[PDB]
C-alpha cells in the first residue's frame, strides 16, 4: 500500500476491507454541527518525563518513537477513561501548502497534521491495544505555514539523516511539549488509524488551534523520500488519506 495512483487510498479496501467500515478516519469536522459536550472532563497532556529514542523513515512518514515501558508521557482526561501512553508521533503533509492534513475543518485542508499516538495502558502493549475499540488515543494538531515553530527545528534538522525508507537515527531528549499550541480546545470522535491496517481502535482528539511552521520547515519534510536508498527518487509528499464518511457518529466539542 502507498499513496500513489495504483496503491493509494482508493485501493486500500482490497487488502484492508475495514477501509469501508463504520468508523473510519479522518473525517471532515463540521464546526456548525459538532456539539459542545459539558460532560467532557479536562484534557491532561503530561509530557514532562517523555523519553524519545529514535526517528525512523518507514517509507510512508517518519515516526519519532518514545520509551513507553513506564508511565512517562501520558494523555488522560477529556473523553478518555484511564491512561494512554505516548508511543510515537508522525506527520502527514502535502506537496503544496493548501493540502496535507487528514482531518479537515469545514472542508479546509491545512498544510500538514501531527499525530501523537497513545495506547491505553489497560491493554498492556500497543499491539493488544489496537485490537480494542478504546485501545488508542491520537492527539491531532494542524500545521499552517507562517512563523517557524522552534520546537520543531530539531526534527527538521535530523531529516537529512533519514532521507530514505528504512533509515533511522538516534533521537533522544526531544521534548514533544514544543509541538503543542497554546489552547487545548478540541473536537473528539471515535475512529480509526488512517493508514493500513485501518483498525477502528482510536479515540480522536483534534485540537482546534493550529501551530504555525515556516515554509522552510515544511519544505524540508518535502525533501524526504518514499523510496529506499539506491532506488529512483519519489518525494515523500501527499502522504494523507482524504476525509471518510462520518456515518453514525457525532463529533463533540470541548469548547463553546
Ligand atoms: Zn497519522
Amino acid at each position: 500500500w502507498g499513496y500513489g495512483k495504483h496503491n493509494g487510498p482508493e485501493h486500500w479496501h482490497k487488502d484492508f476491507p475495514i477501509a469501508k467500515g463504520e468508523r473510519q478516519s479522518p473525517v471532515d469536522i463540521d464546526t456548525h454541527t459538532a456539539k459542545y459536550d459539558p460532560s467532557l472532563k479536562p484534557l491532561s497532556v503530561s509530557y514532562d518525563q517523555a523519553t524519545s529514542l529514535r526517528i525512523l523513515n518507514n517509507g510512508h512518514a517518519f515516526n519519532v518513537e518514545f520509551d513507553d515501558s513506564q508511565d512517562k508521557a501520558v494523555l488522560k482526561g477529556g473523553p478518555l477513561d484511564g491512561t494512554y501512553r505516548l508511543i510515537q508521533f508522525h506527520f502527514h503533509w502535502g506537496s503544496l501548502d493548501g493540502q496535507g492534513s487528514e482531518h479537515t475543518v469545514d472542508k479546509k485542508k491545512y498544510a500538514a497534521e501531527l499525530h501523537l499516538v497513545h495506547w491505553n495502558t489497560k491493554y498492556g502493549d500497543f499491539g493488544k491495544a489496537v485490537q480494542q475499540p478504546d485501545g488508542l488515543a491520537v492527539l491531532g494538531i494542524f500545521l499552517k505555514v507562517g512563523s517557524a515553530k522552534p520546537g520543531l527545528q530539531k526534527v527538521v534538522d535530523v531529516l537529512d539523516s533519514i532521507k530514505t525508507k528504512g533509515k533511522s537515527a538516534d533521537f533522544t531528549n526531544f521534548d514533544p511539549r514544543g509541538l503543542l499550541p497554546e489552547s487545548l480546545d478540541y473536537w473528539t470522535y471515535p475512529g480509526s488509524l488512517t493508514t493500513p491496517p485501518l483498525l477502528e481502535c482510536v479515540t480522536w482528539i483534534v485540537l482546534k488551534e493550529p501551530i504555525s511552521v515556516s515554509s522552510e520547515q515544511v519544505l524540508k519534510f518535502r525533501k524526504l523520500n518514499f523510496n529506499g536508498e539506491g532506488e529512483p527518487e519519489e518525494l515523500m509528499v501527499d502522504n494523507w488519506r482524504p476525509a471518510q464518511p462520518l456515518k453514525n457518529r457525532q463529533i463533540k466539542a470541548s469548547f463553546k
